[PDB]
């Protein structure tokens, strides 16, 4: 009954649901019950126009955010019309009958269906269109060219192949539950803040001390205060630390950031041994008081500082770790943060053309540009004129003295009536610099208003990451993402996998596990599919573990014999066949084609897997799905680079710059485990050179690449391939340069039969690469001038969207990626984009880099 659902949820998360029942934290239990409101609202939205609304939940339209086709895409059409092939399965014999149409690019799915009925009768609105080869439907009245598949066909030159299907055939397959577990004002406390550091347990160099601070985000609200140094032992300090801040001046998001530091005498070497952060107010707005024990966390690699203020808040669940005992003051009553009306009353009681141009210039600086003390005072004094340049809100929020309740009360009034800003600008307000709940609430409301499901999917990795910067389990951001996940199954699929992949990380495991329980409880029959995906991934992790540890250096043929022997076991055959691809849940993975699978020779010995596509029309898309499974590489850097490449391509496409990129799929499934989408018909430059080269001859020649392209494209198709190569080469030259991608050797650069060039392996970023061989394919015979112009325009287009790229990296700051540990790492993009120069000065910098 409910025990069956809880067992399936437990297998999906990787931890039993009864472990959440054991958690005594009132915040945990209140989250579990209060989040059910979002579950019910999503379930009600699915039954609104049932069964059509339920079908659009399971099969949402995969569309672009704009119907307007850029001038260069419209030119690929035949007088604004497209040729589509509509297929029908006739039964008996399941014969595939096609009907070819020439219709307006903006025809809605029902108009396409009506035109197919006309063509079929040359030898009624109860039909739907499906993409041939995959479980993707056109269930919504969008213009046909707005669907990503159709838009992608126009660009790739391919002909769209759709399948006409009875509406009742699909609706019949759509499957048809609340769980059992369902004062003084802060401003009247006249005293200053003091916190007692009692003692530490589970700390066995010369002397030890506790480093403390009051922080709002990563900014200290007063000076940091340390306890006395004590000789190691299990130190007792019994010392009240006094902060230069009065209790009423404490902002709502104020935190205590602790560290147990060691001192080693030589000048003195100070090292943090463990760290922990505490919210000074709990989720119910109560200022903390009384005794409290905090279990600390291990210091993350590359900290450098003594405190970790960006780090997660709360006690380490492993209670066998350094444990610090603290005491807060009790003011003879439960103290609460004042209501918005009370703050409003205090904000009221708290009271040129050269200025307008200076405010406009400050507003246009990137998120990492430094804002001086004079500028902060200038912005705050003109705070009322600022509501007329809404894009200045991030700069104005950093000008506020958060340790002054008079300025904060006035900022709350400005935030309450601030005009909405674009989602790419509102995402800046969700990073670690903006912990204030009013600032975060405004940013979330801008996302609910202006974020399409396409853009939400595009930015999902950052939105799941910024959940770690939230003070509490229950917040506006989590409610927004969970609702969107429970009303769009494509969002829910990746939402589940982004959370599940981080369950090994104990700093987030409880937050993400509780969030996963509410998702699994309301996602419906998709939980059964997710369980099959989980089981296939576990079986592949076990298989690659044995391969890398036991048969580490065995031959490929002896490795395959173990693979085939393990795929003789019933549990393995069941687990690795008949499940949806986590890279794209529209792709069903049928039977494993072991004869096409292999253990790759590459580092960590990845698995190259091949499955039959069991779609009735598989031949019209791809008969087999190939996926690389890797155990050992942190695929998070690759995921982020692949997302950035996708965004850069959209920037270029919308500006009339057809620079074709290949952001293939990559998904992190857990700790250094994951999947990589195989681009079919592709080869590395090293493989192209070791094809033109013979047995014993040099595997090194700069004229081989252009020769292999000519053999693959003879005739009229040669001109198209050279143009595609030039455009894609231009895009990747600009991209790898701006992002500072390393290891750009001929085994990490690939080419497709059609001329399309792309890069792979992004283990290095944020710290130019071209060969003579590529120049031969593209020295300056008019083709180099056209290629140069492409690079210049591509470089400037990315420079105009620099704030978005800086923000996407800034939101990932708390992931733990070795190449992205502070805002100084992101400053590498400010240098390549030359944001400290003018538009013409940045182009000359880029031209000097290209000529070098
Ligand atoms: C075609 N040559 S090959 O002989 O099959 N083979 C020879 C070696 C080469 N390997 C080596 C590593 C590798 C990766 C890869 C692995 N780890 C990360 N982190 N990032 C990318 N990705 C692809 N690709 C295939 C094309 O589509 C995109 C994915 N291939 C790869 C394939």
């Amino acid at each position: 009954e409910e025990k069956i659902l809880n067992r399936e949820i437990g297998f999906a998360i990787g931890m039993p649901v009864c472990e959440f029942d054991m958690v005594k934290d009132p915040e945990v239990q209140d989250f579990r019950r209060n989040i059910l409101n979002v579950c019910k609202e999503a379930v009600d939205l699915r039954d609104l126009n049932s069964p059509h609304s339920r079908a659009m939940y399971v099969y949402p339209p995969n569309v672009e955010s704009s119907p307007e086709l850029p001038k260069h895409i419209y030119n690929k059409l035949d007088k604004g019309q497209i040729i589509v092939v509509i297929w029908v399965i006739v039964s008996p014999n399941n014969d595939k009958q096609k009907y070819t149409l020439k219709i307006n690019h903006d025809c809605v799915p029902e108009q396409v269906i009506a035109e197919a009925i006309r063509k079929k009768t040359r030898s009624q609105g109860k039909y739907i269109l499906k993409v041939c080869g995959c479980d993707e439907y056109f269930l919504e009245k969008y213009p046909l060219s707005q669907y990503k598949y159709i838009r992608s066909c126009i660009m790739l030159g391919r002909m769209p192949n759709l399948m006409l299907m009875a509406k009742e055939s699909l609706y019949s397959q759509l499957p048809m539950t609340m769980p059992s577990y369902s004062t003084k004002s802060l401003w009247v406390i006249n005293s200053a803040l003091r916190i007692k550091i009692l003692c530490a347990t589970y700390v066995n160099i010369d002397k030890i001390y506790v480093r403390t601070g009051i922080y709002h985000g990563g900014e200290p609200l007063c000076d940091n205060v340390n306890t006395q140094r004590v000789p190691c032992s299990n130190p007792r300090w019994n010392e009240w630390l006094n902060y230069d801040i009065y209790i009423p001046d404490l902002p709502r998001a104020a935190r205590l950031c602790l560290s147990i530091c060691s001192v080693k005498g030589r000048k003195e070497e100070h090292c943090p041994l463990a760290w922990g952060n505490i919210n000074l107010f709990d989720y119910t707005d109560t200022l903390v008081s009384g005794k409290m024990a905090l279990n600390l966390w291990p210091v993350p690699h590359g900290l450098e500082d003594l405190l970790n203020p960006i780090g997660v808040t709360g006690s380490n669940p492993n209670k066998e770790t350094p444990c610090l005992e603290l005491e807060f003051d009790w003011f003879s009553s439960v103290v609460k943060f004042p209501d918005m009306s009370v703050i409003e009353e205090h904000a009221n009681w708290s009271v040129r053309e050269n200025d307008k141009e200076q405010l406009k210039a400050i507003s246009t600086r990137d998120p990492l540009s430094e804002i001086t003390e004079q500028e902060k005072d200038f912005l705050w004094s003109h705070r009322h004129y600022c509501v007329t340049i809404p894009e200045i809100l991030p700069k104005l929020l950093l000008s506020v003295k958060w340790n002054s309740r008079d300025e904060v009360a006035q900022m709350y009034c400005l935030v309450k009536d601030w005009p909405p800003i674009k989602p790419e600008q509102a995402m800046e307000l969700l990073d670690c610099n903006y912990p204030d709940p009013m600032v975060r609430g405004f940013a979330v409301r801008c996302l609910e208003k202006y974020l399409t499901d396409d853009k939400l999917s595009q930015y999902l990795i950052q939105l799941v990451q910024v959940l770690k910067y939230e003070q509490y389990l229950d917040n506006l951001l989590v409610r927004f993402l969970l609702k969107k996940a429970l009303t769009n199954q494509r969002i829910g699929h990746f939402f589940f996998w982004h959370l599940k992949s981080e369950m090994h990380n104990k700093t987030v495991s409880q937050r993400f596990g509780l969030l996963l329980e509410s998702y699994c409880r309301a996602c419906g029959m998709y939980l059964k599919h997710l369980n099959r995906q989980v089981e296939a991934m576990e079986k592949l992790i076990n298989l690659t573990d044995i391969l890398k540890q036991e048969k580490k250096d065995e031959t490929q043929k002896v490795q395959m014999k173990f693979l085939v022997e393990q795929m003789r076991r019933p549990d393995f055959m069941d687990a690795l066949q008949g499940f949806l691809s986590p890279l794209n849940p529209a792709h069903q993975l049928g039977n494993l084609r072991l004869e096409e699978c292999r253990i790759m020779s590459s580092a960590k010995r990845p698995l190259w897997l091949n499955w039959e596509n069991p779609d009735i029309m598989s031949e019209l898309l791809f008969q087999n799905n190939e996926i690389i499974f890797k155990n050992g590489d942190d695929l998070r850097q690759d995921m982020l680079t692949l997302q950035i490449i996708r965004i850069m391509e959209n920037i270029w496409q919308n500006q009339g710059l057809d620079l074709r990129m290949l952001p293939y799929g990559c998904l992190s499934i857990g700790d250094c485990v994951g999947l990589i989408e195989v681009v079919r018909n592709s080869h590395t430059i090293m493989q192209i050179q070791c094809k033109g080269g013979l047995k014993g001859a040099l595997q090194f020649n700069s004229h081989t690449l252009h020769q292999w392209l000519k053999d693959k494209n003879k005739g009229e198709i040669y001109d198209a391939a050279i143009d595609l190569f030039t455009r894609s080469c231009a895009g990747y030259c600009v991209a790898t340069f701006i992002l500072g991608i390393g290891d750009r050797h001929n085994s990490n650069i690939m080419v497709k039969d059609d001329g399309q060039l792309f890069h792979i392996d992004f283990g290095h970023f944020l710290d130019f690469v071209l060969t003579q061989d590529f120049l031969i394919v593209i020295t300056k015979t008019r083709e180099f001038e056209r290629f140069q112009e492409m690079c210049y325009k591509a470089y400037l287009a990315i420079r105009q969207h620099a704030n978005l790229f800086i923000n996407l990296f800034s939101m990932m700051l708390g992931s733990g990626m070795p190449e992205l540990q502070s805002f100084d790492d992101i400053a590498y993009i400010r240098k390549t984009l030359a944001l400290d120069k003018t538009e013409q000065e940045a182009l000359e910098y880029f031209m000097k880099q290209m000529n070098d």
